[PDB]
């Protein structure tokens, strides 16, 4: 067409202050990682080749070692996404047999992924216990039978519940699973690699290393979330299970590509090297209450001149994680702006059609810019784009 | 581990002359493409955001307008890999129902992908017809029944047969398909986008545009083969079928990643722009017989001075496509070497262990460098590595 | 401990108006004297003075219900639990009932939707996800056996994040299209719109939900209705009659007390005396009226030795059983003591005569004033000094 002249996929300025943003492409990547991906993809590589033996070799093989070490699992595996990892795990272990799960955990993440729908297409039988808000242990145990193949737990990533609510301590499931000799599978989904409380964020958000040490047979999660990697189905646990999973032919359709594989490796390397500030998602969530102010007012300083603009700086409690930490509320600083000639709604609309475009949160005709998600070289382009729409 | 300090994924000089090489990571990507991927991954984007509506939209969206226009198909879709495409098509259309395909088309490509084995895990019931070598139309038709959902043909990318062999022309399948009101599915696999004869290579190799205007209902293929794109399952055909496929839960687990999607988009943009020289595979396969020599002797000029080196330049016919054009042979220029002090075999193993490493063809204790697969900036790297090993 | 009653009056300093543990809605003294009068001797419980013969007890109430909800008819059983059980078992025995996966709730310890729907004899057809449920989920599960389209309201909890819910509007449409009836378990027993009282919320009520075309609606008496314990059902005549006719309805029959109390509560409603029903008063109390009451307490506690007293402004949640989402501004009277830890102070406050139940944060004992009566205060002081200074 003539709308195919210029690419439809384009870089976007996130002013929503939502670190994990489903709509905006989730975790962005460090320039360190990306030059590595670029480097790998510019020409040929050792992808499925073992240079030592001069023959073809497993492409997953290196990535695994990282995960095995960082996380502590017996073994591991990686596929296209977590969605597939779930599907793969189910289809491999639970075909035609029962899978027990809480009525509180049967979740739709995104538009196209529904636990029960994919479990059906998985060829597994869903056995749902407890209630929406509350689920005891007696619920999981009571549903065990000759045909129970799997005890599964899903972590509610994109919503939370408050009020009267009960949940089952993972410790309990694993106890149950030993008693009846049923394996425990945990879709964590955020793919948090290590404990959050290390970095100054106080939350009960589960991770690989810790859940592994709990005794959960299998755990999966996304690469592109709290792990701040490329899109990836990350699976870790007991050797005999992973081996069974790898053996499944479906795993071939779910096989990760050169780019993600490399970008992932690099991401993992950073983790071993303990370079947390070099993965953008972690950085953005661990930023200092003052740093946000410092970056907030530097924008106001660039916005005062423009005609017709009332600018304020506010301090607010907002939720920072969209896809990963729904309960989390953190203090941050937003630059609020209002215009005489135009409503905020017509202002956000124009901000979306800009080049480059800018997406911002909105509260009662107060256009807001959360600085948690804003880069330093974004400021310059924000000003330039604000003056071009109104000073045209 | 000790070797975890450094990534195992490293760029590899390809001296094999094998453009599509499974072990070397299939298609390399043009710099223009990688920059766009880079650009996109650097920060937040419109991946799952529709800027015009200011709400979530699908990622697949951006690409499809391109595929449509280029292929001539009614609509299209993209998934992780062609393996997934095949799997997704079968599960979507053929679950619990019979699929007819030739006994000569039931392929294993690579180590992990087997048509019969995937199709079984597909949930689709394999109706095999005809013989390995010979398969007539009557074979196809004869096996049609109330339970026949699908008429499938797979292209034999990785092998061929000689002697007494017969096959069904596609026109015919389409005909049979109209007759019984059953849909025709063709896995090309090589995902060649357009006609090869335009580029000076005379082969009957199938492509999307052509196979669509023959009246095939669904066609799939890999992105990183003869399309020269990133790893992707590429599916094009009738709207009603695509819709059905899209709506499959499993499609979510087959969803392509941010990187490929963007890389893909750029790949297509170049195609639309008819800028073929900028797509590394095509260039490599269209290179002038003369250009080869020009690059070949340019390396020799660099190797004369190095001690103990017997350098020659030879003309040969070797097979350039690894995973796509198995019967094809093309004229090419290898720069062959031998050393008095070292055996070529000990030379090749050292070459594999270099930084960056070098994979080459061996013939009769003579080292060959096929120039078809060799970049201009590799030469300098070659020279520097040869002298560092030999003259040290 | 048979030598004195195990049940006792209790001072709620929790600031939670609907409180499961503390007895839910307290009753207006107007109401309670009416209950008293009736129960003092014989009455026209099941008797028609005009015709000189037997007549039904639920009679008295239902005129009231029908008018205030606008429904064709109504019925009242022991508690909403039974109401739900009764409706399901009457309408859906052996048949399928469609319900969102988000609405299958445990309210309290002993009441679970799926469990009771099981023992109901109804067949549970669950659709959608925990977080999200669309219309197509509901529609798609409709078949020859589908007896009932059921929505349950999440009273004792809520969800935030990515959430999707089915407009009641849409359900009633669905139910007309396939000619299935729609059953809404509100649970809170909100009778009329909240935004009339200055509370801005989408909280569903009988009147509003009846006018939407829901065939049946149930709720508890002792929640946002501020009445005694009661299963309250309103809707279509055909359906109420089927229900009243269930022989189980007779096991779920309300008593003379709750009947009496309930009728008087309703009188109040028709007479538009909202301020005379504790629960509504307590949630509609003015932000300064809480200070005014908070600092009148302080003034009583200054003299007592060893007490550090302050007065704070906070955002807490007022409804325990009914409005789980609602945070409202309120004033707490906070207190510390040098000798005793807050923890040990709390435990002593609960062993008091009369006892006192209060919130706790970080070694700062709090009294929320939202749930405390004027005559409570004198008794607070009198009991604080008797513990600390004994
Ligand atoms: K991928
Ligand atoms: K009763």
């Amino acid at each position: 067409m003539k709308s195919l002249m210029k690419p439809n996929i384009k870089r976007v300025i996130n002013a929503t202050g939502v670190v994990i943003n489903t709509n905006l492409g989730r975790a962005p990547l460090s320039k360190d990682v990306i030059n590595f991906i670029s480097e790998i993809a510019n020409g040929y590589s050792n992808l499925e080749y073992n240079l030592e033996e001069g023959k073809r070799g497993s492409r997953i093989a290196h990535i695994e070692k990282y995960l095995n070490e960082l996380t502590g699992a017996e073994s591991s595996f990686v596929v296209n996404n977590n969605a597939g990892a779930v599907f793969l795990v189910l289809n491999t272990l639970a075909e035609g047999k029962e899978v027990i799960i809480s009525r509180g955990e049967l979740v739709e993440i995104g538009g196209s992924f529904r636990i029960p729908d994919i479990m059906k297409k998985s060829g597994a039988i869903l056995r749902e216990v407890g209630t929406t808000n509350k689920t005891k242990v007696s619920d999981y145990e009571g549903a065990i039978n000759q045909n129970t193949a799997l005890l599964m737990k899903v972590h509610k990533s994109n919503f939370y519940m408050e009020g009267f609510v009960e949940e089952v301590k993972l410790e309990d499931l694993v106890k149950l699973g030993h008693k009846y000799g049923i394996p425990t599978y945990y879709d964590a989904g955020s793919g948090l690699l290590i404990n959050l409380k290390e970095f100054g964020i106080s939350v009960d958000e589960p991770n690989f290393r810790d859940c592994i040490s709990l005794g959960i047979d299998l755990v999966s999660g996304s690469g592109d979330k709290l792990l701040g990697g490329p899109q990836a189905g990350i699976i870790v646990g007991k050797k005999n299970l992973i081996e069974k999973i790898k053996k499944n032919p479906i795993a071939r359709a779910l096989r990760i590509d050169k780019l993600t594989l490399s970008g992932l490796e690099m991401t993992l390397k950073l983790y071993f090297e303990k370079r947390y500030e070099d993965i953008p998602v972690i950085r953005m969530l661990t930023q200092d209450e003052k740093a946000l102010r410092q970056k907030a007012k530097r924008l106001e300083k660039l916005l005062k001149d423009i005609p017709g603009l009332k600018i304020s700086v506010i301090k607010d409690k907002a939720k920072p994680g969209g896809g990963s930490l729904p309960e989390l509320e953190l203090p941050t600083y937003c630059v609020a702006i209002r215009h005489d000639r135009l409503s905020s709604q017509e202002l956000s609309r124009r901000l979306r059609l800009a080049e480059p475009p800018i997406v911002c949160r909105i509260r009662e005709d107060q256009l807001l810019f959360d600085m948690r998600t804003v880069f330093h070289e974004d400021l310059k382009t924000i000003k330039k784009t604000l003056q071009e729409l109104l000073s045209i």
